[PDB]
């Protein structure tokens, strides 16, 4: 349960991160997107502690955020954070961290120090551009060992080296309410697009999920409920291997609700890739278009409470993410239906692009928002078409 101030920001969080895989879906260079909406809320947080009059302001409302006081924006958000790690088993499925790159000159202010730490667990660290290969190589070790490994290297490069690097590097790894057998696992093709194949491997399953087929938009879309029924995955997938500019169109607050509204709980197959996605967005650019324009501009930036000195402006947001798709989950009483009840399944067969939701079941807040495009693995010859599977 939250506050309704924390509440009310859980909803702007949702729709912001909605605005901003838009955005991110009209580039061609993107691929993969992976948004948590709280954290890049965060973000934005962190530049209303750290910023003065109109850099701090735009923070707020980008944040709709306005009519509510610098610390309830910080304290529901620090609220919001919390509330990640209920449905999620902190620290272990579930990892996050956040650091403040500002340049060897630099100074961070003692008091912002403590308040960023005691609102977002923000971390502060010096580093020199001028070493190029020093400088990515703290960012990248600092993320791996963040999350472990699973993320082994934000960035290749950072385009703006003269200002605050903001790095939010995490791992979430869906654990089910009904696990996957760790043996139905087994290697088949995902089509990235009509000619593009890469070999994935991929894990099977069949129970009862709510469900809907939707004939006239030509797509189906599943939710499987995450540990304890306390958050679920959505999936929507169009029925043909197609880029989902189509089914981003539809993707609106308003048509969600009603094709969550027509799902029923049917018998269903489903089969999804498994393994690591690593995304890394410089969310820089993308927030510029939603209201930070101060922040993001080096002459126009006020981040005095962060530092005191202007020339010191919002350089980079990377938002760094591992989704990791596993067997793993909540054991299920075998046999508590059986072969009868699971007869006619519905196939939802993830073997093509799809857009994916985590959703807080309580609150209804957005936990992730996402697309699975291209999955890691090796483009497949086109000739072994030619020696058919008999």
């Amino acid at each position: 349960m939250l506050s309704p101030k924390a509440a009310t920001l859980a909803e702007r969080s949702a729709g912001l991160a909605f605005s901003l895989y838009q955005a991110m879906a009209k580039d061609q260079a993107v691929e993969n997107i992976l948004l948590s909406p709280v954290v890049v809320a965060s973000s934005l947080g962190l530049v209303s502690l750290g910023g003065k009059a109109t850099t701090a302001s735009q923070a707020k409302a980008v944040l709709s955020a306005e009519q509510l006081r610098d610390e309830e924006v910080h304290a529901g958000l620090g609220e919001l954070l919390r509330s990640l790690s209920n449905s999620t088993a902190r620290n272990v499925t579930w990892k996050l961290g956040s650091r403040l790159y500002g340049p060897s000159s630099v100074s961070f202010a003692e008091d912002f120090v403590r308040s960023s730490k005691q609102h977002y667990n923000c971390e502060h660290s010096k580093i020199n551009f001028r070493d190029k290969r020093s400088a990515l190589q703290s960012i990248n070790e600092w993320a791996a060992q963040t999350t472990d490994g699973k993320l082994p290297e934000v960035t290749k490069d950072v385009e703006r080296t003269d200002g605050a690097l903001l790095v939010n590097a995490m791992f979430f790894k869906p654990h089910w309410d009904e696990k996957f057998h760790h043996k139905m696992v087994d290697n088949r093709g995902f089509m990235v697009t009509r000619s593009y194949t890469v070999g994935v491997t991929m894990m099977h399953r069949t129970g009862l999920y709510n469900y809907y087929d939707d004939e006239k938009e030509k797509l189906q879309i599943v939710e499987m409920p995450l540990a304890h029924k306390l958050s679920s995955l959505i999936i929507l997938m169009p029925h043909h291997v197609e880029p989902l500019e189509r089914l981003e169109k539809l993707l609106t607050k308003e048509q969600l609700k009603i094709w969550m509204g027509k799902m029923q709980k049917k018998a269903v197959a489903i089969s999804l890739p498994k393994g690591v996605v690593e995304v890394t967005h410089d969310l820089q650019k993308h927030l510029a278009g939603l209201g930070l324009t101060e922040a993001i501009d080096k002459n126009k930036a006020d981040l005095s409470r962060m530092s005191g000195k202007k020339d010191l402006y919002l350089a980079s947001v990377f938002h760094a993410t591992a989704f990791e798709w596993d067997t793993e989950g909540n054991p299920f009483d075998q046999d508590i239906y059986g072969r009868e009840e699971l007869r006619s399944p519905k196939l939802f067969y993830a073997d093509h692009p799809f857009i994916f939701l985590v959703r807080d079941t309580q609150s209804g807040s957005l936990l992730f928002i996402g697309r699975l495009v291209r999955p890691k693995g090796d483009k497949m010859r086109d000739e072994l078409l030619e020696h058919h599977h008999h």
